[PDB]
C-alpha cells in the first residue's frame, strides 16, 4: 500500500478529533481540573530500533523485541540521540521534489512498549490510544495485530485498541516514517527532524459518552450580560434517561447550571440532531477574559441519567471574551488590541522538538515580564499545554494550521491543486475541533508560506462557517487575499515599499490606504532578529500608535533554534545548519530569536521590552503626563518612580502610585529642581515599578521607563596653569613626546601613535588607527555566499570597494610646539586600485595636563558605498576587570537600536561587553558615551564605542562563537559615527538612509588621559 | 450542471454535510464535475448538489468554484433554499401566492421570498410544477408570477420523463412498471413517474 | 482493505479530472471534431459474472474467464439484464444507515474484456483506459495485475495502462460493487441500479 505516498490517504481507522478530554467519573476532580484515573501516560521508556527504510523492518518486530533494539526515553525525536541527523534546510525541500512522493531511503523510526492494562478498562468501556505528536507518519500495531495509520506530525492521532487489548501486559509497534507524502506540507524553516515527539497516552472512555462539545459565549453592548451556550455530543445508545448538565463555576461559586436530556432542534426537513443538546447559561456582569486580566470560570460537562448516576464529566476553562473585527478594527471585548506578538516554535537546545511544561512556563513568563501579550504558533497547532498556559496566563493565540509548502514553485502549486485539498483540509479542520474552546485562541491561521491557492478560500470559509466567532487570517499569496480578515504581511517595512511584482509588501502605512481596502493589519512577521539585529524596531512602534489599523505584529521569531553539540573535551557548543553534516543546508538562518536557545536574552530584547511599554510619557515643565495603554485594567500595581542626576550622579529621586485608569491619563508634578552646582546636563529617569509580585512577575519588577534631559550647564570655567610642559624629541622615523613619566610616541612613516608609555610599561601592542568596517552582521551579509555572492549585500559592497582591503597611505606627518603644548599633525588616505575611499585628517595636542586631545575629520568618497563606521581602534596591552562608563546603557546598543538604552554611568566586568552571538560579527557597542575608562585610562568626547577580546578580524573569521581565543590585550574600538544595523529583514538590505553614513565629510573629538 | 451529491435520507438531512470528514469524498464530486465540464458555454450554472441539507462542507465548495470559476453563479437549494451556499434563491414547490411556513426550511410564497428583509438575490426555483400523472393544475399561475416579477426568474419544471421501466406479461407483451414491481421493498411505488413525458417519449 | 466502505478512500490510482480529450494527431480533425485514432471505444460485448458479494469473488477470474459467464453489452446496467432487481426508493435509503458500512451481500458485478493492443501505442506515450460511468465503485485489473480504484458513479474514471498492457491480446477485469460508502452521497429520487 505504501499510504506515505499518497495524500488521499492521510490516515485509517483514526477516531474524530476533539477537545481535550480526560473521562473523569467524578465531577469535582473534573471542576478542579484534577489529574484522572481515566487517562494515563504511557511516556517514559520504551524500545527502539532505527532502519533505514519501511522495508528493512523485520516481520518479526510486530511480534516481538528486536534484542538489537534499546531502550529511550519517549517522546523524543530520534534525531537527538544520534540515530540520524537533524537537518537544517529553510525553503528548499530536504526531499527532492517529486509528489506525492518520498525518497526509497526513508529513515524508519521502530518504537514498541510492552505495558500493563488492568481487567476493569477491558470489561466495559473503550480504551483509546492517543499519540499527541508523531513526526511524520506512522503505522500501528497492538498485539502484532495492525490497528491504523496517521499523518499530521502535529495534531493528535487516536485510536480504539479496544479490540486489541487484553488484561495484563501488551505490545504497542509504531513504525514511524520520517517522511511522507506530509512533509510536502511540512516545510517550515526550522530542523526537520522525527519520531514521537510528544506525549503518548491511554485514555478510557465508557460505551456512551461525551464525543465533543462547543463552548460559546455572547454578550449585549456594554459586555454586562452574556449567554454562556454549550452543545454536546455523545456517543452509544440513546435512551430517554440520559441527561446532559452544565455547570458554570467560579471560583467555587457555581454561577450557573443547566440540565437537559438529548434531543437537538429542528435543522431540516429531516428534523434535528438527536444524540446533541445545547445547553445555555445566563451570566450577570460575568468577569472578563484578556491578555491584561485573564479571568476564567470553569465548565463542567455531565453525562449522567435522570437518576443522577453519574456517567462522566468532561470540563475546560472558560475565558468570558468576544473577539470581532468591525469598522477596519479588530476588537477585544469591544476595544481595538494592539499586538505586542512574537512567533514561536517549539525548540529545545538539547531535546529539539519535544516541549515540557517547564520551558512553556519560562518563555511565557520571560514574554510577559518583556511586555508581549500575543503569540503566534509558527507554524502548527501546538502542544497542547501551551493553550491551557496561554488561557491562564494570558496571551493572545494564532492558532495555526500544519501546512507549508514554501518549497513548491510557485508557492501554491500544491494548494491551487484540488487533490491536495483534502489533506489540507484535515490540517485545518482538525486544529479548530482540537482547539476551539480555548479562550485564548483569538484568531485562526490558515498555515503558513503556501502561496495562495482555491483550497485555501474553501477553507477560509469551512472556518469562518463553523467558527464565526474568531477572525480567520493567512498571509500567503501577497497577505491581502480573500483568504484573510487581516492584512498580515511579513516583513513590510514601515515607510519603505518593495514593489515586488504580484506580491509586493508595501509600506504598511500605505497598504491600509490603497483603494478600496478597508481592514486592520498586523504582521504576522517583522523585525527579524537575527544577530544583531531590530534596527529600526522603534520605527514599527511609532506607526503602530499613530494608525489605529496598524494593529501590531508578531516579532520573527522568540529563540534561536540552536542545538547543543559536545566537542572531544565533551564541551558543549551551540550548532546550527550544516553542524550535523546536514546538506544542503541554510546555515544560520535557524538563529533568528530575541533569546537564545537557552533562554538567556539577547540585547534586542530589552529594546522590544521599552517599545511595547504600556505606558506612554510626555515631560511639560515640571509635569510628567502618563498615559496608559491598558484597554481593561487600571494601573493597580505600579508605582512611579523617578530620579535627576547630573552626569550621572543623583541630584534627587522620588515615588508616586500610579493610579489610572486604561486608556487614562495622569499628571505627576516634580517639586522643583534645586539649583545645581557645576556644568553638566541634567537628565530625568522614570521607571514603572510593580510592588507586588504577579503570577508572571516578582515583586520590584519594572515595567516601563523613560528619560529626558532637562538643564545643562555648559563649562565656561577656564582650565587651569599646567605644572609641566611636554617635551618633542624629534628623530628621523619619530616625533616622540615626553610628560613626567609618560611617553608617546608616533612613527614618521606610519603617521600613527605607535606606543604610549606609563613608566616603563607599553600601553599598546598595536598603533592607533583609523577604522572605518565592522566584522559583518548577520544583516550586513544578507544571503551571500562564498560559494554565492549577493552583489546587493552590504558586505559585498564593501568587499568589492575594497573597505576591508584597503590600507593606510601617509600624506603628511608634521609636530609643532606651542606654548604649552606640543601639536602632533597627520593625513592619510585610503585607496584601493587607485582610487581614494577615505582621507582622514588628525591632530594630537598633549599638553601640560597629560591630556592628548585627538581630533579627526574624515572625508568618504561619494561614491564609494557608505562604511560601517567612522572611528579608531587599537590592541591595548592591558587587560582589566571593569568597563565604567557615562553613556548610554547598561546592554549594547545601536544607532537604530538603542531607546532602551538610558544614559547614566554604567560599571560592568569586561565580559558582559561582549555579545556572545552565535555567529560572531561586531557586537558589544554602546553609543552616546561621554567619558570610558578602562584599567588607568580614559577617554572623553562623544562616541560609541566596544571593547573586548577579541579583534574584528578574528570575529569576521570566525563562524562559531566556541571557536573565538581572547587575544592578548584588549580591543578598542572607539566610533566617532557606526552605521546602524538594520533588521527589517535579515535578507536584503534593510538599514534605514537615515542610519547610513553618506554625509561624505566627518568629525570627531577625542580626549585620551591617565586616570 | 450539478454535483453527484444527495443524501436526503440521513436524520437530519445535513448529517454528512456538516461533517468535516465528508468533506474530501464530496469536494471530489464538486471538483471534477468542474474540470471536466468547464469549457461547456451552455453549462451556465453550477449546483452543489441535492436535498443533503445545508453543511459547512457546502460552504467550503461554493467558495472553491467561486474562486477557480467566477464565470458561472453557484445555486444550491439544501438547508432552506437560501442559505450562503447559494447564489440563487431556489426552492423546490415553493408556491405563488401561499407560504409554507415550516419550521427550520419554510417554503414562502416566491413574491414573498423576494421581497423579506435584506433579501436581493434573483429567485429561481429548481423544482416546480411536480407533473406526476394528471397534474399541473395551476400552472399558468407561475408564468404570470415570473412575467410580472423582474426577480422571479423562472424555474424547472420536475420532470422531464417517468421512471417507468418495461416488463413483460407472461405473453410477452410489454408493461410500464413502477416501485414494487419488481420484489424491490421497501419502495415508493409510483413516486418515480413525475414526467411530463411518457417513459417512451410520448407526451402526457 | 474494504476501499468500499471508508469515505476517506475515493480511488487509487486514479488519473486527474479534465475536459474532453481525443489527442488528435491532425489539426484539421481537432478543428471540425472528427473521430481521433487515438480514442478508441471498448464498448459492445463483454463478459459479466454476478456474484453476492466480493467475498464470493474467485480468484481465477483475475487471470481467467469464468466459463460459467456471460456474454453481454457494455454499457449497461445489470439489473436491466435481470441478474438482480432494481429497486425503486425516494428518501429512506436501500441500505441500512450505518456510515460508512454496507451490506455484507453486496451484489457484485464481475465485467472483463478481451482486447488487442498494437505495439504502436505502446512504443511510445502513454495508454490510459477511461471508465466515464461506474455504479458505484469499482476495482480494475489489467492482464491479472491490480491498477486501482473508484467512486462516483457518475464522472469519469481513469487510469494509465501504460506498465500493464503488451502488444496484441489482454485482458481487464472489473469488480464492481453496488454499494459503497459512495452510496451514502448517492441517495437519489430514482431507481437504484
Ligand atoms: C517568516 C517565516 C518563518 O518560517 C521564517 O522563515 C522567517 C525568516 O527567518 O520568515
Ligand atoms: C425534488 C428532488 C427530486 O429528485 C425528486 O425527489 C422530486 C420529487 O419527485 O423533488
Ligand atoms: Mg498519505
Ligand atoms: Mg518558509
Ligand atoms: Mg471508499
Ligand atoms: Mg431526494
Ligand atoms: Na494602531
Ligand atoms: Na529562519
Ligand atoms: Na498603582
Ligand atoms: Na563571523
Ligand atoms: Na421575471
Ligand atoms: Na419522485
Amino acid at each position: 500500500r505504501r499510504d506515505w505516498e499518497n495524500p488521499g490517504v492521510t490516515q485509517l481507522n483514526r477516531l474524530a478529533a476533539h477537545p481535550p478530554f480526560a473521562s473523569w467519573r467524578n465531577s469535582e476532580e473534573a471542576r478542579t481540573d484534577r489529574p484522572s484515573q481515566q487517562l494515563r501516560s504511557l511516556n517514559g521508556e520504551w524500545r527502539f530500533a532505527w532502519f533505514p527504510a519501511p522495508e528493512a523492518v523485520p516481520e518479526s518486530w510486530l511480534e516481538c523485541d528486536l534484542p538489537e533494539a534499546d531502550t529511550v526515553v519517549v517522546p523524543s525525536n530520534w534525531q537527538m540521540h544520534g540515530y540520524d541527523a537533524p537537518i537544517y534546510t529553510n525553503v528548499t525541500y530536504p526531499i527532492t521534489v517529486n509528489p506525492p512522493f518520498v525518497p526509497t531511503e526513508n529513515p524508519t523510526g521502530c518504537y514498541s512498549l510492552t505495558f500493563n492494562v488492568d481487567e476493569s478498562w477491558l470489561q466495559e468501556g473503550q480504551t483509546r490510544i492517543i499519540f499527541d505528536g508523531v513526526n511524520s507518519a506512522f503505522h500501528l500495531w497492538c498485539n502484532g495485530r495492525w490497528v491504523g495509520y496517521g499523518q499530521d506530525s502535529r495534531l493528535p492521532s487516536e485510536f480504539d485498541l479496544s479490540a486489541f487489548l487484553r488484561a495484563g501486559e501488551n505490545r504497542l509497534a509504531v513504525m514511524v516514517l520520517r517522511w511522507s507524502d506530509g512533509s510536502y506540507l511540512e516545510d517550515q524553516d526550522m530542523w526537520r527532524m522525527s519520531g514521537i515527539f510528544r506525549d503518548v497516552s491511554l485514555l478510557h472512555k465508557p460505551t456512551t459518552q461525551i464525543s465533543d462539545f462547543h463552548v460559546a459565549t455572547r454578550f449585549n453592548d456594554d459586555f454586562s450580560r452574556a449567554v454562556l451556550e454549550a452543545e454536546v455530543q455523545m456517543c452509544g445508545e440513546l435512551r430517554d434517561y440520559l441527561r446532559v448538565t452544565v455547570s458554570l463555576w467560579q471560583g467555587e461559586t457555581q454561577v450557573a447550571s443547566g440540565t437537559a436530556p438529548f434531543g437537538g432542534e429542528i435543522i431540516d426537513e429531516r428534523g434535528g440532531y438527536a444524540d446533541r443538546v445545547t445547553l445555555r447559561l445566563n451570566v450577570e456582569n460575568p468577569k472578563l477574559w484578556s491578555a491584561e486580566i485573564p479571568n476564567l470560570y470553569r465548565a463542567v460537562v455531565e453525562l449522567h441519567t435522570a437518576d443522577g448516576t453519574l456517567i462522566e464529566a468532561e470540563a475546560c476553562d472558560v475565558g468570558f471574551r468576544e473577539v470581532r473585527i468591525e469598522n477596519g478594527l479588530l476588537l477585544l471585548n469591544g476595544k481595538p488590541l494592539l499586538i505586542r506578538g512574537v512567533n514561536r516554535h517549539e525548540h529545545h537546545p538539547l531535546h529539539g522538538q519535544v516541549m515540557d511544561e517547564q520551558t512553556m512556563v519560562q518563555d511565557i513568563l520571560l514574554m510577559k515580564q518583556n511586555n508581549f501579550n500575543a503569540v503566534r504558533c509558527s507554524h502548527y497547532p501546538n502542544h497542547p499545554l501551551w493553550y491551557t498556559l496561554c488561557d491562564r496566563y494570558g496571551l493572545y493565540v494564532v492558532d495555526e494550521a500544519n501546512i507549508e509548502t514554501h518549497g513548491m514553485v510557485p508557492m501554491n502549486r500544491l494548494t491551487d491543486d484540488p487533490r491536495w485539498l483534502p489533506a489540507m483540509s484535515e490540517r485545518v479542520t482538525r486544529m479548530v475541533q482540537r482547539d476551539r474552546n480555548h479562550p485564548s485562541v483569538i484568531i485562526w491561521s490558515l498555515g503558513n508560506e503556501s502561496g495562495h491557492g482555491a483550497n485555501h478560500d474553501a477553507l477560509y470559509r469551512w472556518i469562518k462557517s463553523v467558527d464565526p466567532s474568531r477572525p480567520v487570517q493567512y498571509e500567503g499569496g501577497g497577505a491581502d487575499t480573500t483568504a484573510t480578515d487581516i492584512i498580515c504581511p511579513m516583513y513590510a517595512r514601515v515607510d519603505e515599499d518593495q514593489p515586488f511584482p504580484a506580491v509586493p509588501k508595501w509600506s504598511i502605512k500605505k497598504w491600509l490606504s490603497l483603494p478600496g481596502e478597508t481592514r486592520p493589519l498586523i504582521l504576522c512577521e517583522y523585525a527579524h532578529a537575527m544577530g544583531n539585529s531590530l534596527g529600526g524596531f522603534a520605527k514599527y512602534w511609532q506607526a503602530f500608535r499613530q494608525y489605529p489599523r496598524l494593529q501590531g505584529g508578531f516579532v520573527w521569531d522568540w529563540v534561536d533554534q540552536s542545538l547543543i553539540k559536545y566537542d572531544e573535551n565533551g564541551n558543549p557548543w551551540s550548532a546550527y545548519g550544516g553542524d550535523f553534516g546536514d546538506t544542503p543546508n541554510d546555515r544560520q538562518f535557524c538563529m533568528n530569536g530575541l533569546v537564545f536557545a537557552d533562554r538567556t536574552p539577547h540585547p534586542a530584547l530589552t529594546e522590544a521590552k521599552h517599545q511595547q511599554q504600556f505606558f506612554q510619557f510626555r515631560l511639560s515643565g515640571q509635569t510628567i503626563e502618563v498615559t496608559s495603554e491598558y484597554l481593561f485594567r487600571h494601573s493597580d500595581n505600579e508605582l512611579l518612580h523617578w530620579m535627576v542626576a547630573l552626569d550621572g550622579k543623583p541630584l534627587a529621586s522620588g515615588e508616586v502610585p500610579l493610579d489610572v485608569a486604561p486608556q487614562g491619563k495622569q499628571l505627576i508634578e516634580l517639586p522643583e529642581l534645586p539649583q545645581p552646582e557645576s556644568a553638566g546636563q541634567l537628565w530625568l529617569t522614570v521607571r514603572v515599578v510593580q510592588p507586588n509580585a504577579t503570577a508572571w512577575s516578582e515583586a520590584g519588577h519594572i515595567s516601563a521607563w523613560q528619560q529626558w534631559r532637562l538643564a545643562e550647564n555648559l563649562s565656561v570655567t577656564l582650565p587651569a596653569a599646567s605644572h609641566a610642559i611636554p617635551h618633542l624629541t624629534t628623530s628621523e622615523m619619530d616625533f616622540c613626546i615626553e610628560l613626567g613619566n609618560k611617553r608617546w610616541q608616533f612613527n614618521r612613516q606610519s603617521g600613527f601613535l605607535s606606543q604610549m608609555w606609563i613608566g616603563d610599561k607599553k600601553q599598546l601592542l598595536t598603533p592607533l588607527r583609523d577604522q572605518f568596517t565592522r566584522a559583518p552582521l548577520d544583516n550586513d551579509i544578507g544571503v551571500s555566499e562564498a560559494t554565492r555572492i549577493d552583489p546587493n549585500a552590504w558586505v559585498e559592497r564593501w568587499k568589492a570597494a575594497g573597505h576591508y582591503q584597503a590600507e593606510a597611505a601617509l600624506l603628511q606627518c608634521t609636530a609643532d610646539t606651542l606654548a604649552d603644548a606640543v601639536l602632533i599633525t597627520t593625513a592619510h588616505a585610503w585607496q584601493h586600485q587607485g582610487k581614494t575611499l577615505f582621507i582622514s585628517r588628525k591632530t594630537y595636542r598633549i599638553d601640560g595636563s597629560g591630556q592628548m586631545a585627538i581630533t579627526v575629520d574624515v572625508e568618504v568618497a561619494s561614491d564609494t558605498p557608505h562604511p560601517a563606521r567612522i572611528g579608531l581602534n587599537c590592541q591595548l596591552a592591558q587587560v582589566a576587570e571593569r568597563v565604567n562608563w557615562l553613556g548610554l546603557g547598561p546592554q549594547e546598543n545601536y544607532p537604530d537600536r538603542l531607546t532602551a538604552a538610558c544614559f547614566d554611568r554604567w560599571d560592568l566586568p569586561l565580559s558582559d561587553m561582549y555579545t556572545p552571538y552565535v555567529f560572531p560579527s561586531e557586537n558589544g557597542l554602546r553609543c552616546g558615551t561621554r567619558e570610558l575608562n578602562y584599567g588607568p585610562h580614559q577617554w572623553r568626547g562623544d562616541f560609541q564605542f566596544n571593547i573586548s577580546r577579541y579583534s574584528q578580524q578574528q570575529l569576521m573569521e570566525t563562524s562559531h562563537r566556541h571557536l573565538l581565543h581572547a587575544e592578548e590585550g584588549t580591543w578598542l574600538n572607539i566610533d566617532g559615527f557606526h552605521m546602524g544595523i538594520g533588521g527589517d529583514d535579515s535578507w536584503s538590505p534593510s538599514v534605514s538612509a537615515e542610519f547610513q553614513l553618506s554625509a561624505g565629510r566627518y568629525h570627531y573629538q577625542l580626549v585620551w588621559c591617565q586616570k
